[PDB]
């Protein structure tokens, strides 16, 4: 006889999918989002008169769960084509900048990536069962750098692939779990071209927030915003949920979809299992930030990688024209390498790559400083993948979702949707 | 004020998915199945002490819609013994058998398939928008054989790829549309290994009928069996449905999911659009059958192609052991090439492929003789794909689904589920 059948904590894709499932099963469903907005680690905004993406945005048809949702709600794709590049750059750890032919750049990144993932089929014949093979468990003792060191790459190739893997980690590659990379590669059909097609090619028609709103409208759930959850208590065959306004909401079941790195901010009674607490203390690796830079010059279509000891790890032209100048889209692997809110430091770092340009504006999202993400995309450290079930496992009447908890595309919208579907099923099993 | 909000004609995957979508939206939903069983062109049965699939059986995680359903209902995969093969054979049109080392066999089929689909990337960059490129439309004037004739393949390679394509066509390859094959290959990540992994490697835990029953139970719809629909009339802002007896059912909308080849047996008032009538007159090509053979000997893990003038076109091990012997799963492209219900002829042909074996049992399903399939899986003839919209288009309050009508994995369970999701969306738009 509680206030709700199910309470979903978190308004990202995982929470929205869980809420849709529970609502269409007829449960009285409430969703609590801590921010004043939905989307979580997806966030569409505007800068310098244009639309920009501060978080995740890109999807693909090889990603099963989000593609099935797009079919359900009749959403197509929007191509970010990019076409030919006018300038490809690599910045080594020592700060030196080298201009390379786009063709040679692509050839070298392909050689390095295919060497890194040469054994994806043998290790992950079932990418959605990461622990299927013993080889996966054995390789979860190795870092991405451990493998890179064995590949006999050239200096250029090594710098390129290390920059790429530091981006995927949001951290230095010596800490990055190797098997998660192989597993993502395998999810893309064990093939370089197919996987690369998923990276930054297609966005959702009507936007991530469009799909989230469609799901939440379909769900019929009550949706309360700016209501952060601070504690969960299991009692009376149910749960009590406290907000930061000391309010109490009771329910038969609760689905947690908050990012792993934020669990520290929530009290649980009874305490969570030891394995879950190990995960909660560890966190996930990524410390990334996103930055858009409006410069006066028209630099055309540019792309640059910077290795892990430098700040501007992924740079690419968002838009360009003589009147506009250029908007640069920049992903920073580790926030600590640059103060994105300092225009003089940002300008110095940008000019290191593009001499003489004048910075007209900046717009940044520091995902590590946001208390409701405390980090960016999901990136497993060494040894974490093989314990992932400890995080996925239900704890009585508390269920757990989120992209970190997915088996497939765990650094993506698709993994969040997967975890939401699973959480819906688990709610149905508990409530019948 | 009709008897139901929505009536779904057909108890296959498309109908079950449409019924699940409609039921979870709260519509009063009825499902009419003409057979005494559910599953349609999937059929879970038993043979030689084991569970078998007489129709569609194999799925994959690169198939978005059915994989998402499997996640929703908590179903894993069941691996058939395709890896590490002990014997790979080719039987040419003349009946001669050539045994090849499994690696050489796989290498040659890969060479032939990727040569056939060398331009899949350029022609189908968006496999779920088949008419996206002009090249796809222009190639829809060509047959699979038209291209095979340009490839200069070796004898083994040509026989392998022609057997594969005659199986997928259910017909001789001179009639098989080229673009649909390129499009399926593209759906499989544009590479042979990944595509082949999606076709005959993994089955559903608990069976196709397990997933069908899960969806239909979730839907809450009424399910009436042995009720064939003979006519549909649009009247009074709804539709009237006549059965084979004196029953009449009124509804706000009806979703037709019966196989294309059976529409000839159904009257429509008003008559359907000219394009849809053209499709209904043409039909689709497939004349396939399925056959399971239990032999006393333990053959291990076997795989064989037979070209189109022979009956045992696709052979692979279902199960094997010293006590059991072997169960062979055999897919026949054209029923007319063998009397699957005559066990002595089946034994003769099996021994033609595997000399000296002793046949303990046979179990077959002739999909072309069933009046409610009149053919097998979906196989497009020349020129049909570029007109597929004519088949997809709603006709007032009648909606059309089924694997033939899907955009992606159209020869598969996944395409059926896709069409069911689409039909759900269209019903929601019509009824609100
Ligand atoms: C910069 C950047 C770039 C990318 C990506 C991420 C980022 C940060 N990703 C990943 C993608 O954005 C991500 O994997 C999913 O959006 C994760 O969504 P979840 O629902 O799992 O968590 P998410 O963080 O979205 O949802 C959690 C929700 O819970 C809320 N919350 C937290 N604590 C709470 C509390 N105590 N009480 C209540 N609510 C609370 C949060 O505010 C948030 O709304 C991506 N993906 C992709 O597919 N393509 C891409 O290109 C990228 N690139
Ligand atoms: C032997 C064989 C083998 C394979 C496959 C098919 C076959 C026949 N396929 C293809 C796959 O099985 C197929 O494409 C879909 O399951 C078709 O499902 P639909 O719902 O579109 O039609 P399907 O034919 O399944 O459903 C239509 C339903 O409508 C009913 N019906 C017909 N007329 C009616 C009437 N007048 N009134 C009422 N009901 C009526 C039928 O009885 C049937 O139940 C496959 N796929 C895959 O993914 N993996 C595989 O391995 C294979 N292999
Ligand atoms: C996997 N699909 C879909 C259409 C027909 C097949 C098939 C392939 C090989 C053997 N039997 C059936």
């Amino acid at each position: 006889g509680f206030d709700y059948d199910v309470v979903v904590v978190g308004g990202g894709f995982a929470g929205a999918t869980a809420a849709r499932e529970c609502g269409l099963q007829g449960y009285r469903t409430l969703l609590l989002e801590a921010r004043s907005r939905l989307g979580g680690r997806t966030f569409t905004s505007r800068f310098a008169g244009q639309e920009i993406e501060f978080g995740g945005a890109w999807v693909h048809w090889l990603q099963p769960h989000v593609w099935a949702e797009m079919q359900r709600y009749g959403l197509g794709v929007v191509e970010d084509p990019l076409t030919n590049l006018d300038k490809t750059l690599i910045m080594y750890n020592d700060g030196s900048v080298e201009s390379i032919s786009p063709d040679e750049f692509g050839k070298n990144i392909r050689i390095a990536f295919e060497k890194l993932c040469h054994d994806a089929w043998e290790v992950f014949p079932r990418p959605h069962e990461p622990m299927f093979t013993e080889r996966a468990r054995e390789l979860d003792k190795s870092s991405v750098l451990d493998r890179i060191k064995t590949l006999g790459l050239s200096r250029l190739q090594q710098a390129q692939i290390n920059s790429y893997m530091a981006l995927y980690a949001g951290e230095t590659t010596d800490k990055f779990g190797l098997p998660g990379v192989l597993k993502l590669f395998a999810c893309g059909g064990w093939n370089y071209d197919a996987f690369m097609d998923t990276e930054t090619h297609y966005r959702i028609q009507g936007g991530t927030i469009g799909l989230i709103n469609a799901m939440l409208t379909d769900s019929g759930a009550e949706v309360r915003m700016s209501v952060p959850v601070t504690a969960v208590e299991q009692v009376n065959g149910g749960v009590k949920i406290k907000t930061d306004d000391d309010e109490i909401i009771t329910a038969g079941v609760v689905v947690m979809t908050v990012p792993l790195n934020t669990y520290k901010h929530i009290g649980f009674t009874p305490a969570l299992s030891k394995g879950k607490q190990r995960f909660i203390k560890e966190g996930q690796l990524s410390k990334g930030a996103k930055l858009y830079v409006h410069v006066k010059q028209n630099l055309g279509r540019v792309f640059a990688f910077a290795d892990e000891q430098q700040p501007l790890n992924w740079v690419q032209t968002h838009d360009y024209s003589d009147e506009l100048g250029t908007i640069l889209s920049i992903t920073i692997a580790r926030k600590e390498t640059i103060d994105v809110n300092d225009r003089d430091a940002v300008t110095r770092e940008v000019q290191k790559m593009f001499p003489g340009v004048e910075v007209l504006g900046t717009a940044a999202y520091d995902w590590t400083a946001d208390p409701f993400s405390l980090g960016a995309w999901a990136a497993y450290g060494v040894g974490q993948l093989s314990r992932l079930k400890d995080l996925q496992a239900a704890e009585g009447r508390i269920l757990f979702a989120g992209a970190e908890t997915s088996n497939g595309w765990h650094a993506n919208i698709d993994g969040a949707v997967e975890s939401g579907l699973r959480a819906g099923r688990e709610v149905k099993q508990l409530l019948s």
